[PDB]
């Protein structure tokens, strides 16, 4: 029997095997299953990626909240209802691991790179368990983030290697009103830092900008405006082409930059267009 | 989509083709069944096959691939056995409708990117010296299963350890499969069914029986429990001219960091010349 699903409300699944057979039947009832990977704790950023999934015709949006122990719900849910989504997964680290760590997804060597400085096991935790939310609710389109851009191109490279069917869309990143991408790490700064970090977003708007004069001029550029920012300790700055491979000489590209403000690390990238 | 005639034997390399035939058949309600295999197939393959047909309203899928990945070495790549020819004619014979023969390329345009990390199983038994060996064989069986997304797919029992790594990657990746393990199809003597025993010598074939002759004397003999069992097969090895062993061993059925209770698996492997043989038993301890 297929779990009770009620249309146009919040149906709210723990168990793996509940949400694979009410997608399933969904998916059978001619309907797009769309899936929206996150941790809970949800800002605009992540209504931006459920408003995506919600405007694709025919679509079901599938919020998944889970917590990697390997990479309020209350609140969080009342946010998801008022967003119209009708499934939320919600399950226990048991429930994703019920044999413990086994199987696990090796990426490639672009996951040692950048944000796998500091944590050379992260992006292999993320994969495993995009890859497992990918089998169980078996979606038509997943969406993830710009604002955690190597893991977009990392999710990319395991849809490719793996010959996963689903279709990965990118969601470009909501900003404060002065630039500063969303984040829940925010609100963690106080006055001076938070005032110091609108540098990341400034430096990439303005590397963005001076790119018609080359790559080195955008680069020049973002350092300056990171160094004219106290408190800014930058972990990398770094163009690549947009798969994140060696930035051509020319066209299309990706800048991306970290940099820790206390104990809290920030992120940002832009898109960049050489000359 | 490509062209799918039934009741016939329709082969596709491009991943795509054969990807989007598998998502038409079972739009129309037929139940898709994968049989992977490296070719060189004998009556082992078959059976994996006739299982798969007999699942009512099926169509099979055999998919033909020597994998690069799951070989190291040391010439064992380009020493695998290739017979498409009468690969091919096997498969119209027994009346299935989809081969699958990819290309290295097609499967691995980026070279090795993103694979699969077994478990600490795969750096036991027959991963003990090819420690890369499992992660080879997960990639690219997670490939095909995604490729081609049937209902069941189907193994040998013979490669017992990879059996059982395939259910772990089903298990922890929550794939929508079903696994069957299919047990393993003997000569008459006994002889576990081989891609490898076509290098076996005429002396090599007939010290070769020793194997299963090991196997099934311990599983009767462990009526008397675990060391009956194992010395039962050590002592048929042993008095075997040319046969030598590489591990033999009693485990839990899932090889896993269990002891033996009841049911176990007794595993073997060994060496005829250059030849490397393997065999397996469920025994059963005691009562
Ligand atoms: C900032 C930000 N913008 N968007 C679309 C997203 S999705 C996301 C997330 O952590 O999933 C963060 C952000
Ligand atoms: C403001 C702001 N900061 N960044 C990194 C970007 S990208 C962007 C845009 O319109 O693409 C606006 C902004
Ligand atoms: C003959 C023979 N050798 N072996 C290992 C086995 S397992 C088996 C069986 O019928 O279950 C038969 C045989």
């Amino acid at each position: 029997a297929i779990p009770a699903f009620h249309p146009g409300e919040l149906n709210v699944y723990s168990a793996p095997g509940d949400v694979a057979d009410v997608s399933r039947a969904l998916r059978l009832t001619g309907r797009r299953v769309m899936l929206v990977p996150t941790m809970g704790a949800l800002h605009e950023g992540h209504l931006a990626l459920v408003r995506a999934a919600k405007r694709v015709p025919g679509s079901v949006v599938v919020v998944s909240i889970f917590v990697n122990p390997m990479q309020t719900p209350d609140d969080d849910l009342a946010q998801l209802r008022a967003e119209g989504v009708e499934i939320a997964f919600t399950p226990t680290t048991a429930a994703m691991y019920p044999d413990g760590l086994r199987t696990t997804v090796q990426p490639g060597p672009l996951a040692a790179e950048l944000e796998g400085g500091p944590r050379p096991t992260h992006f292999a935790g993320v994969l495993t368990v995009v890859l497992k939310l990918l089998q169980i609710v078996r979606p038509d389109r997943v969406f993830f983030g710009e604002k955690d851009y190597q893991q977009l191109v990392l999710i990319r490279q395991l849809v490719a290697d793996f010959n996963l069917d689903v279709a990965v869309v990118g969601v470009p990143t909501v900003r404060e009103a002065d630039g500063l991408a969303m984040s829940s790490r925010n609100r963690y700064l106080d006055p001076a830092q938070r005032a110091a970090a609108v540098a990341l977003s400034a430096a990439l708007t303005a590397a963005a900008h001076a790119a018609t004069a080359g790559a080195q001029a955008a680069l020049d550029a973002a350092r300056a405006v990171l160094d004219a920012a106290p408190g800014v300790a930058v972990d990398y700055l770094e163009l690549r082409d947009i798969g994140l491979g060696p930035m051509p000489l020319n066209g299309s590209g990706r800048l991306l930059v970290a940099a820790r403000l206390g104990t809290t690390r920030l992120l940002d990238n832009i898109a960049i267009e050489i000359g």
